[PDB]
């Protein structure tokens, strides 16, 4: 199978004045291409995909591509959905935009079973030769995808090549890897991306390292290297960001801290996404100063 | 308050070869309408929201205005969204569109903290003049619209009225309408029914109304009465059949029951919603033959 793996961004979305800033998003980019990131994401969840227009969403992959191009990052595209025709003609758009794979999120609100899970990634896989991420994130989908369903679909669909795991279930993360070894285990929980690592995952999509992708960097490759004491030291130095990325619903933390740090012009969502509580922005500027964060 | 309440069905959504089957949908609502309902929910979760077009999902809340009138019947258009924008567009849809009031579910998938919560619904409530039901299912949303926020937007936004509570949670049933007795506490989960309005709750929005209208009809308006000796007879007669169509996430088990009944013409789901397995298929229609079903 083909793949993308190793360290990975769940890219923040800036926005000016109600817009997406393109170029600092292009900016943000280079800045995780120079801090030895492996591959970027545009608009997943971290990205506040569920409130851009379809025009914002193509566009903040063509950026990522066209950013990319020449460097050897890849750029796995947030093409997921809860309507499998609307995942299909993202599927699509990214294939014809030059994306170098897609990360495909389990249907959200509408609770598919099983097999409705695997009759959506099987329609989606069928509609692009490009690689193809599962995402499982039941906090917010409202379903599982099953250990069983994923290596179906790992085995069924030659394009789906692992599935990025986001449920703080390291038993499962034994189950996928003790059952089917050659998927790509993607972690999507940053305060436990070592023991992932550790148990054979080959790679993280991250929300941390928007702030500090060297870090995140850092912690992968040495985890791939198999040096585990470098890399859980690093994951438990990052323990204390990693959890208070976390103490609203990402990515409010994340794009908090980004603001602070001065890498984005403005503290900006949309709606229903808001600003932290002034307690929490309070606990987020004090948790970073205890990290080196690096500039442009 | 201008208030949207009593018997209320969340109406399924027919296809006919993948399409939309208008006629189908005309006839359904009014056999609601000739059993005693008292409002329809035109595309909300148990009408495939997620899966419709924008033109079908606007045809929908067009086929329920029309056919409502010149009954008591009113509609509570399905409206909400995860984008407060695109969660505004339809409430000013409906209302420009001649429905008697909206149903806004809690945004899914972004998990917007109780600040973004309010600020969402407070956005959807200055757009329009009807009254708007708020509706928590945090099973499917992934947050939970929590008392003191309900709270607060009742009070403080003239057109909310109450709130569609499927969340398996008596005491937070207690809890609303002991700090609020005014507001409308409508019961989102059929099981449940007849206790929630037996504490003061004064109206359903049921799946199982598709298929038994008359008999959830009867039992709102046996305990609109207090009449609970009635109404907790039909809500103890109907349990297992409350049941059984959750044995697949809704609506799977309720439009198989539709079709099995002979109600619509073909068992058509959107993608990645699929029809049940045949062991359910068998269940459902056995715990069907217990119950007397309303013809057109
Ligand atoms: N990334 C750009 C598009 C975002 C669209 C949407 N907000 C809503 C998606 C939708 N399937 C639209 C249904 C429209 C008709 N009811 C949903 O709300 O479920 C989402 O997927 O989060
Ligand atoms: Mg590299
Ligand atoms: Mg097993
Ligand atoms: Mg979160
Ligand atoms: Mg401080
Ligand atoms: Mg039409
Ligand atoms: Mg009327
Ligand atoms: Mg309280
Ligand atoms: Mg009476």
């Amino acid at each position: 199978k083909n793949i993308i793996i190793g360290a990975m961004t769940a890219l923040i979305t800036p926005f000016k004045n109600g817009k997406v800033d393109e170029q600092s998003y292009a900016r943000l980019i280079k800045r995780q291409i120079e801090n030895g990131i492996d591959a970027v994401v545009p608009v997943g969840t971290t990205g506040e995909s569920a409130t851009l227009t379809w025009e914002e969403h193509r566009t903040c992959i063509e950026i990522a591509v066209e950013t990319c191009k020449g460097t050897k990052v890849k750029v796995l595209a947030g093409a997921g959905s809860n309507a499998t025709h609307e995942a299909v003609g993202l599927a699509k758009f990214a294939k014809e935009h030059g994306a170098d794979g897609i990360l495909s999120v389990a249907p959200y609100y509408n609770k598919p079973t099983q097999q409705g899970l695997y009759e959506h990634y099987k329609a989606i896989a069928q509609s692009v030769d490009i690689p193809v991420l599962l995402y499982n994130v039941p906090g917010r989908t409202g379903c599982e995808i099953s250990t069983d369903t994923i290596i179906k679909l790992f085995r069924d669909c030659e394009n789906i090549y692992g599935v990025k795991e986001a449920s703080g279930n390291i038993d499962k993360c034994v189950d996928l890897l003790a059952h089917e070894p050659r998927m790509m285990l993607i972690s999507g929980e940053d305060a436990i991306n070592y023991p992932i690592l550790s148990n054979g995952g080959k790679g993280v999509i991250s929300v941390t390292s928007n702030l500090l992708p060297d870090m995140i960097s850092a912690l992968t490759h040495f985890a791939l290297d198999e040096n585990y004491k470098e890399a859980k030291k690093i994951n438990d130095e990052l323990y204390n960001i990693n959890k208070i990325l976390f103490c609203e619903s990402n990515p409010i933390p994340i794009k908090t801290a980004m603001y602070l740090a001065g890498l984005i012009e403005s503290l900006e969502f949309r709606l229903p996404l808001c600003s932290p509580s002034k307690e929490n922005f309070a606990k987020i500027e004090e948790v970073m100063k205890k990290y080196k964060i690096k500039g442009f």
